[PDB]
């Protein structure tokens, strides 16, 4: 049976600082996760695994530790926060108080100044989903907002639930599409 | 009429590092705010004023920039996050996934392991509001969660609105209580 493995890049430097977006590299234990992922994947004994990543350094660097070849997709790049790129939440509240308030109102269609909305994100992920459907075993190393969009599709979630789906770091979600829907398994790689 | 000025401690070290809770000191620009605050209060042309703070260093240090005495209330201490104290959101999502998700569904009543809920904070602040109601001009230098509870009372907000009320840093809220309701003026001190 085919299984789709979904996970995020290992812990980035900006993740450690509590800052959003950007294009930073993996931290120390972020790299230890890349190694732990390589171990888990091997132990899965998956037949002909296709591996996808984004153009962002953090995803690429995580895939490198696997040894096997992978492919890069621009459409898998993290959601653009626009002007709020690399800010902490406190900084967004202080410098864009009205914008921050509008988000909680409708997290699905809200756009930061010159940024993307979850709706924009779902649109550019359409082709990524179409390919995913016509594949067998695949591992997608992406980002939190991207993972939420892909996960919503497979676990059949609404536009309301989507922006709030649980997608923590160092955790792999093994989704097995079945006739009644989709089975899920969560594997936490403690590093 | 008299006015109640509500604001937070200047930007702290943990605020800058994207971490919550703790007992950290003011950052460089966090101190600039403490001085910019003194200048704002000065320009108000107030004859007598009571300044209250919590036991947290960040609030105390901010009061120190005024050059006037102040009273310290334990009741004005920021909400306790328990085991999640001094952690980032990503950190909390990873190591306490279930806990994190449960908070989102009921932000008002939820308590982190060994922590407080917004409901507890509201109860803890009862004697503070009572005094605030029987005083003249007062300046309360407190915290984000504490500030939201106080602001909710004066502006008549429901427990559903309370946890999401806007309370950014370096922003003074001048409240003027009247017959019914309360007047509000938002003053931002750019530093
Ligand atoms: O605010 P949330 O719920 O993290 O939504 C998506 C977010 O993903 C992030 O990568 C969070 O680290 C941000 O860049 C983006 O705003
Ligand atoms: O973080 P929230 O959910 O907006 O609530 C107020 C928060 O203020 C903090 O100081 C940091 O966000 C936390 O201690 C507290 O939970």
């Amino acid at each position: 049976m085919r299984s789709i493995y979904l996970c995020r890049h290992g812990e980035s430097e900006l993740n450690l600082r509590g800052r959003i977006g950007g294009d930073s590299g993996l931290s120390a234990r972020g790299k230890q996760y890349a190694y732990a992922l390589a171990n888990f994947i091997r132990s899965q004994g998956i037949s002909s695994l296709k591996v996808w990543t984004s153009h962002m350094k953090r995803t690429i660097q995580t895939a490198e530790a696997l040894g096997v070849p992978y492919e890069q997709w621009k459409a898998l790049n993290e959601i653009d926060a626009g002007v709020c790129e690399e800010m902490t939440y406190e900084e967004i509240q202080e410098h864009y108080p009205e914008e921050f308030a509008l988000r909680d109102q409708d997290k699905y269609r809200y756009r930061y100044p010159k940024g993307e909305s979850y709706e924009d994100l779902v649109q550019r992920l359409e082709p990524v989903i179409m390919e995913l459907e016509r594949q067998e075993n695949v591992l997608v190393i992406c980002h939190q907002a991207v993972m939420r969009c892909l996960l919503a599709y497979f676990l059949d979630k609404s536009s309301d639930e989507l922006p709030y789906l649980k997608c923590p770091l160092h955790t792999v979600l093994k989704l097995t599409p079945v006739a009644y829907g989709c089975r899920v398994e969560s594997i936490y790689l403690n590093v």
